[PDB]
């Protein structure tokens, strides 16, 4: 699992942590994150995401 940046702001969305407070368990893949999942610094949707390339 790749972690996915935010392109209009700093966070990192990385599967290791999830994001639980936004009921994403930790271990989730990007792409299986509800479609109406928003970053939690900027507010933007997933559509405004990029894969980090390793
Ligand atoms: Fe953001």
């Amino acid at each position: 699992m790749k972690k996915y940046t935010c392109t209009v702001c700093v966070y990192i969305y990385n599967p290791e942590d999830g994001d639980p407070d936004n009921g994403v368990n930790p271990g989730t893949d990007f792409k299986d994150i509800p479609d109406d999942w928003v970053c939690p610094l900027c507010a933007v949707g997933k559509d405004q995401f990029e894969e980090v390339e390793e």
